[PDB]
């Protein structure tokens, strides 16, 4: 009998019955309140046939509402999907036909126009129980009634944790849903609870989102290991973020540089105590208004991209904080992992030679939803495939190369990196396409570590690289201007 | 969906991540993590040709060595279980553990411990079937432990082991002895909580100087050392010089030392020059007198390394402490991850808080079990809940109390009474060095609470004035007919608490 989800809020309601667990703009639970709660969520769950491997979607923004749903769901034995609140309806009903959930929780603000013409398009095909959860307390078809509906009781139920609890949809086109276990999380989180030094006085605002892998790893789920306190931010507006910071007494948040930098210029010169923050990302930004990490997580610098990982590693699961100086750019493999650069034909790479990156261990989830050949495939030979390019440097440390899902027929993100690793060149796309350094200059022929056949024959210059709407790196939209086709 | 990581992944991830680093050290023996991996490969192969595979067990009869772990990772690589048994076991106690464990093979020691071992071969006659290696033989003895690991090949073994099944046993002690099954996931998450509470790394030199038949140099802090891929320094006895210059030599961060050993290096090393500043001092930081660095882990600032804590080897060691949710008003602590504990009454009820009860558990660092006893961890582990045998009560802050055992009840006609909970709230009293209560004879169906009562050599307190400190905390029914002083309660040559003796120096008698 491993631990659960289950077990770890039993546990902290018994061990910490004063402590604020939760927090969302005016709610603030305790560990008992969280616990009733999460009970009465999993009677009414149970009560509408909701048991092991049964499934929700949650379809929302940031709420205190996705860790009772997670807990609760945890304490049957079912699975919740947290998925992306920007879908347009095709992507969203995409993802309906695909999770097949027996009842959703959906978001009126912001996305009741995408959400009803979606149930339109699915039309007799919607068997499942929506509950609004923004809605008026008082909602027969609203989360709090079906919650108040029912008793205290935990259901103490034998549940198996390697059963998935958390599916994160990741985003070649078609999106997949990950299985991450009860186990998975647990693991992911003690070992980041490790990185960051998180304890029960930690207050971590949910500012990233939790539709995705980074805010649950840090810190959301190592808070709520260690009994830390959780607050919530549905959108992030630096104004409130700023306040949030000091009325909690905030110790983390997931803030991404712009963010900071609008709290810094509006902070500037008004006083208010940003002290207690320990910030991870960009320590410099903030000037000094809050107070530099010193956690392992921060000095090694994988806060600032240090380290390889992926939703289906749990995330970031090799950093340079387990292990010391690496050569290589993602460090090695905490605990609960090993890692294998695995050649076409099945072998171990040498060292230096390039291949993909597989792993084994506790925080490799346990496949995608209803994927049987894609998983049958990815996890041949037991080994989970990344589909992630890398190599070991001679001193035992990792480099993440990119992608191997892109490739070219006798990979170019192995080309791509080499030509990175010049200093007068910013970023470079081999399809050599080739952003140059502001004060730098170079030769074309310098350009042109691999092997004979590997370097292209010609090098591209451009101002920037093209991107989508997402910001992400557009390769279809120069495919065009510089001669792409022929694509096995 | 694939397999946990097991104690075969650790090192197979650490000759690759690692291939420099320093894993073991023993005396002349010094084996970065390949050339550990590669001596485990050896040792497996041999193993395996000898016919050892899944749920196959192995006996370790000696003091601490390297080899040890080299046991423990290659029977973890065949699925195989390490038994590291107690070397001090005089003859009837070793065949008995022979006999319980049974194992295809036994590793043993001839230096100081040959004897005993000759006379419990002899003891078990022809029943004796195990294969004996020594572990300290000359270098080409075809019945020792290098000529035999030589024999094996360097390749993998490479199976699919569950990490569930047992891979350390550790017998504890009525006087009766159990063998309790520790599994590659027990102690992996045992590691991986131990280096969150002492702030473990690459980096981590522990000198392996507690023993390896007890859960505490594992917990503190072999096998954090060993997951975070540090440098784990083995001594066979424990010697105050030879401890001081390894520390000194192999640039110790951590050391498992109780503070006899503490006050004696200090003597020693009194004005040598020799610099011990690299270890971090956790038990008894004040003896050192500067000459360590104090810790400032969490295990240290709790008050955890002084003993602010709850737990035993089926629980894989201390899994309640002070570093578990901060300030605590119980003794013990909070529950670590991997955990969750209830106070549970006599019909399997909840106690309410302040409530004295039998501490049960349930998660990932409970035991798979004892070997060989299938009534009892039947019971043991009745409705989901392993019983640790253990009386505490949680606060009301929601901190723990570990009061002692429920081993120990006296008759009532009420409810059977724990004597634990009676000799704890007068231990409380602050004239009080430590208190034991006795049962005597009062009818069939009872006995009369008898205290005896060792005080703080400077203090004054009556019989009475005792009796009364008590009647706030428990119950009317419960509160001692009388008390007894002694200048110390009598013990074993263990050390142990001699209630037998008690029993017989004060008319106890009629237990349950
Ligand atoms: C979110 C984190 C942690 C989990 C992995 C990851 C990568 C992620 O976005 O997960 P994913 O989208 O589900 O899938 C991952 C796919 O991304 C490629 N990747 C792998 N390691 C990478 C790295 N080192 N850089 C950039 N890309 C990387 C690879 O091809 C893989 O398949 C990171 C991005 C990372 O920049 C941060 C965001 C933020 C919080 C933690 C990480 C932080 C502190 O600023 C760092
Ligand atoms: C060895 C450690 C760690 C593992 C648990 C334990 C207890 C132990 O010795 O395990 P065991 O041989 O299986 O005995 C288990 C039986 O001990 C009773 N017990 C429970 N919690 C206790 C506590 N708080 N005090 C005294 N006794 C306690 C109870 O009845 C239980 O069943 C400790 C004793 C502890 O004094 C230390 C030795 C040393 C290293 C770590 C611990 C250190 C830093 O000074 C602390
Ligand atoms: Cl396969
Ligand atoms: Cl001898
Ligand atoms: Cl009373």
């Amino acid at each position: 009998q491993h631990t659960t989800i289950g077990d770890v809020l039993r546990e902290h309601r018994r061990s910490h019955p004063g402590r604020t667990a939760l927090v969302d703009g005016p709610v603030r639970l305790t560990w008992p309140e969280l616990d009733d709660r999460v009970n009465r969520l999993a009677g009414s769950l149970a009560a509408s046939g909701i048991g092991r491997g049964d499934r929700i979607m949650w379809l929302g923004q940031n709420s205190f509402r996705v860790y009772e749903l997670i807990a609760a769901a945890g304490k049957l034995g079912a699975m919740v999907c947290v998925g992306y609140w920007r879908w347009a309806p095709p992507e969203m009903e995409f993802a309906l036909r695909d999770f097949d959930p027996h009842l959703v929780v959906w978001q009126h603000q912001e996305i009741h126009e995408t959400v009803a013409r979606t149930r339109e398009a699915l039309g007799s095909d919607d068997t499942a129980r929506w509950l609004r959860h923004d809605s008026a307390p008082q909602d027969p078809d609203g989360y709090e009634a079906f919650l108040a509906a029912g008793g205290l009781a935990d259901p103490d139920l034998d549940i198996d944790p390697d059963s998935p609890v958390l599916v994160l949809y990741t985003a070649s086109g078609r999106q997949c849903g990950s299985l991450l276990s009860h186990t998975n999380l647990i693991a992911m989180a003690t070992a980041a609870a490790w990185l960051g030094d998180i304890d029960h006085t930690t207050a971590f605002l949910n500012s990233g989102p939790m539709f995705h892998i980074g805010n649950h790893q840090f810190w959301g789920m190592p808070t709520l290991l260690m009994a830390g306190k959780n607050v919530i931010v549905r959108r992030v507006v630096a104004e409130e973020v700023r306040d949030l910071l000091v009325a909690e007494e905030c110790t983390h948040a997931f803030l991404m540089p712009p963010t900071v930098a609008e709290i810094v210029r509006l902070n500037r010169d008004t006083g208010h105590d940003l002290s207690r923050l320990r910030a991870t990302v960009a320590p410099h930004l903030w000037e000094g208004m809050a107070t530099t990490d010193t956690s392992r997580f921060t000095r090694s610098g994988a806060a600032a991209g240090r380290g390889y990982g992926q939703t289906e590693l749990s995330g970031f699961a090799v950093t340079a904080a387990y292990g010391g100086p690496a050569a290589g750019n993602a460090g090695r493999p905490g605990p609960g992992l090993t890692v294998r650069v695995l050649d076409t034909a099945g072998r171990e790479c040498a060292v230096g030679e390039a291949g993909e990156i597989c792993a084994r261990g506790t925080v490799v989830h346990r496949g995608y939803w209803n994927r049987d050949e894609v998983n049958a495939h990815r996890f041949r030979s037991g080994w989970w495939h990344t589909t992630d390019l890398g190599r070991r440097e001679p001193d035992g440390s990792l480099t993440f190369l990119g992608t191997t899902t892109r490739m070219l027929k006798s990979f170019p993100a192995e080309v791509e990196n080499c030509i990175e690793q010049h200093p007068a060149v910013r970023e470079a796309a081999v399809i050599a396409v080739v952003v140059l350094e502001p004060d730098a200059g170079v030769s074309e022929q310098e350009i042109i570590r691999i092997a004979s056949y590997k370097k292209p024959k010609s090098v591209a210059f451009a101002a920037a690289l093209p991107r989508t709407v997402s910001g992400a790196r557009d390769y279809d939209a120069l495919d065009k201007e510089y001669g792409g086709g022929g694509y096995p």
